């Protein structure tokens, strides 16, 4: 699951998404986590 | 030189390239251009 710390984040990272990118390239790239749980913790809500 | 339409452009290319991404890949994300010279356009100023 990718969480991200806000919604300018969320887009990069679906953006990169959109274009093809791998999911941990996407979250560097966004400053997004990919983590394990289906819920985005209150931190990384978006 | 990166140019970039607005300062949420700006902050887009920069957290792409913190992530270790390429200009021309921050550039697609961000809506910002890549120029190779030092004057950025007045439509593309952050």
């Amino acid at each position: 699951k990718s969480c991200c710390p806000n919604t300018t984040g969320r887009d990069i990272y679906n953006t990169c998404r959109l274009g093809g990118g791998s999911r941990e390239r996407c979250a560097s790239l966004s400053g997004c986590k990919i983590i394990s749980a289906s819920t985005c913790p209150s931190d990384y809500p978006k």
